């Protein structure tokens, strides 16, 4: 099943879509600068692009740690991004009450992995009618993803993306099961599956650029709707060379018939 | 470090406290009936007991599963439980705005495992000044619990309980690391540690729950936590082992 | 099912048996000294005891690392141990051809965890007719132990002990699933199950840790405990025996 | 570091080499027929190919399941494969005593995963001077492979291949950590790394084997290790077309600096 996001077709047999941007919104000017770099790189390579950022860091290490611009200012920044670049955007939501005002502006709304079983958040997200990105928790198996999908379907929204971010592997470590992508496709109605390579790696001794590339290449080899990543996270200047490689592999894989 | 909860002393060197009740509050009459059974069994054995229920469950198996009676009626029910039986009570909260009004009534407030890193909720819970039960997520290592504890401390509350519920073990299965109890004690200032045996098992039976409860309580724990006369036979065995363990001094040096 | 090892009764409802000793045999004098200490401690506490050692270290970090005394000399030392102390002994075997000469001397022969799927070794061990200790590999689940047991039964030997040593948990770490003991008892005809606490901890082995883990496992009702280790052994065994006596005095439910 | 195996170059920046064949040698005629099919398909696609089988399977489902034809007859069959097709062959050894007679005939000898820490076998294999395939145990982390390599190096043999077969993931399940390939290359001197997709999948089908094989080969590997009967033997060509496409793309691009 494909999902249309403005003029973008997202699907497991379509050219991969990049979901990329930054961890947290800090200011309008920095955001526009970072976004302009993603837009020019992706446009030249012919890769469909959706700009990603959080307006709030909800689970920071300290109560005193900087958390970002917040809802009202964050939505102002997203409105400016869409106006300036004409691209879709994606952000996460952590409270039911935020879903409607966020969905008015943001094309895709994201369910945080830690909140995937917050049933009132699922319902509030579903009711927006927006495209939803479901972050697969590290503690949930790929065959249990269908239970989250079921909830969104019972609540009347079928425009769902499934986002791999790795699986718990002993203490404080993650592994990405390359077979989990296929399990999700087979058991969740072939909804678009995307791969968050960045968060999949957060527990490895260097977020290495070579590591991220090997892991991204491996996952895309399984035939995926998209790649989800952050830069500052990959350094922003290496983005073009990274994406050249991803696109070469995706174009190859997508050109071969399924069987 | 011990925590006093009315007349109960909760601590890793104290007789174990049982936390148990029902999943979701439905009515005063049904609640009182179930609570009266736990109270009668625990009184008969002399085991300190704290009644547990949810008034508004946000993590339900289905989206239209009953959440519970809700805040206003749930707190009325909890008041009546406390008045009738003279025991403390425990409930979970998932919205920051609920923490204050809940804490007026409920002796212990519980942080759901899935929300354990949600800073706004941790702060709102801390600020109640109530005793807080911190449910350990299945994805978190025992040495990371200190970071949650640190956030509660920054927010001004040190009356914290750590609740083990198992760890992710490949797909679906949970395993309980019996060494994790000691790691939490060592790194978190010897706060009371309790063992939620039920959740630890839902991914795997009475004989199982008994082996696993006994193994955990052998490590010297403040309490045992159950989720949704067999209860009596079970508690007799747990109390035997607890009484033996707690009567012996901790290992020399 | 119980197993008789000379005058010792080994079984999951019998007083626990300690299997202990040293890693690798280095000399007669140092072996007799270590064995005498275990004997003195176990005798004064009233705990049945089987002396353990390897005659060959088959996994050395270096090709030039010292291997131990080897078969011929090792069996001489075991014969001296049995003669001086009148106790049973246990050793591992890594090659089929070693099984018969080792079994002439050693009461219990042990199948190393890495070799548990070496079918020719299983057969050669079974054909000795000796009591066998089957080390559960860290990569095998408890419900797969019945397949190893089946092989020994087909080869004509039912005097089998199942020995827990933990399960692989991420990279370079182990966890012990306390539910795995009950699985093995239920699926393998209630053969004696013992717990190797020492090898279960290789990857973490503090004294307080070893004690918590040993207590937790023995709380599930086991035939024995298997270890390599100011009076640490006696302090440890006093606690284990207290718990084992309590658990074994309660009827199975 | 590359390894030459007769006229084949094996290395992490060379075209992938296929190691394939069957589980246990059972008969000469059937072995030759199977091998002929691998040969014809791989020659057609220009893929370097090494025929694999066990002559003495030591880890059997039952004690009386057939172990295979045994050493003497198994080596005769391997000699016939080499003579008829002019390709290298690979087999496993489980006992120190078997290392010499197997190494005299077989171009690669293989260290079974479960025996990977058995020092006497490692020494005996090393001393043959033969190319060695080291199967990574499911319980060993990728940064511990260097310790096995070290033992071979101490014993005088550096012609070593590292073979991924997955990692224990909870009970009875395996996961392949796609980052482990790079850890092995970085810590073990960039020895050839190959991927046993067949044994990596025991615990879970054709679509799965393909996804997993493609993912692994995307990380830039010296080879792919598989069995057929296990993959069905007639789908081999379609499978290898896909593997070869991806491998040719990857290998044609310079390593990222
Ligand atoms: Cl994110
Ligand atoms: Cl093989
Ligand atoms: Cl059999
Ligand atoms: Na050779």
């Amino acid at each position: 099943m494909d999902i249309k996001i403005n003029d973008i077709t997202l699907g497991n047999n379509s050219p991969f879509v990049l979901f990329g941007g930054i961890n947290v919104l800090e200011s309008l000017d920095s955001t526009l600068q970072t976004c302009a770099h993603y837009v020019e790189v992706t446009r030249k390579l012919g890769i469909p692009y959706i700009f990603k950022a959080s307006f709030d860091k909800a689970n920071r290490s300290s109560i005193h740690s900087y958390r970002g611009v917040g809802l009202e200012e964050g939505l102002k920044i997203f409105e400016k991004v869409k106006a300036e670049f004409g691209i879709p955007v994606i952000t996460d939501v952590h409270e039911p009450h935020q879903c409607q005002p966020v969905a008015e502006v943001c094309d895709v709304i994201q369910l945080p992995a830690f909140l995937a079983k917050q049933t009132d958040l699922v319902v509030a997200m579903a009711k927006t009618g927006n495209v939803v990105n479901i972050k697969k928790p590290q503690f949930l198996s790929p065959s249990q993803m269908k239970n989250i999908v079921e909830k969104f379907h019972e609540a009347g929204n079928g425009k769902l993306i499934l986002c791999e971010r790795g699986s718990s592997f002993g203490y404080d470590n993650l592994v990405v099961d390359m077979l989990g992508f296929g399990v999700m496709k087979q058991t969740c109605g072939n909804l678009p599956v995307i791969f968050d390579v960045t968060h999949s790696l957060q527990t490895r001794d260097a977020g290495r650029r070579a590591q991220a590339l090997d892991l991204a290449l491996a996952g895309m080899a399984t035939r995926l709707a998209g790649l989800f990543l952050e830069s500052h996270a990959l350094p922003l200047h290496l983005l073009e060379d990274f994406l050249i490689r991803i696109k070469a592999l995706d174009d190859l894989i997508k050109s071969q018939p399924i069987l």
